[PDB]
């Protein structure tokens, strides 16, 4: 499943992301679009970013896993166990700024013009 921008914007406040850990929706919108284009489905180091969030095993998953999940629940149509483990990592203590694509790109900007339209 690639989303689009206001399906994807609907499932994320769905999940509770809308103001989580501080960070209003947009800068989640924002982070999906340039980690996999919105793609349910996506070494250098270890080895391989999961899904639409781009979450690596090295840490996050197994494929000692943090967020107690396989891998492969970071790759179905539906954006949920994904979600989880966003949960999680946002809350290590470097916030979004986990999220490289998310410091280069959407940290700072305008983040809710990715809300805006829909
Ligand atoms: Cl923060």
């Amino acid at each position: 499943k690639v989303f689009g921008r206001c399906e994807l914007a609907a499932a994320m406040k769905r999940h509770g992301l809308d103001n989580y850990r501080g960070y209003s929706l947009g800068n989640w919108v924002c982070a999906a679009k340039f980690e996999s284009n919105f793609n349910t489905q996506a070494n250098t180091d270890g080895s391989t970013d999961y899904g639409i969030l781009q979450i690596n095993s090295r840490w996050w998953c197994n494929d000692r896993n943090l967020c107690n999940i396989p891998c492969s629940a970071l790759l179905s149509s539906d954006i949920t166990a994904s979600v989880n483990c966003a949960k999680k990592i946002v809350s290590d203590g470097n916030g979004m700024n986990a999220w490289v694509a998310w410091r280069n790109r959407c940290k700072g900007t305008d983040v809710q013009a990715w809300i805006r339209g829909c």
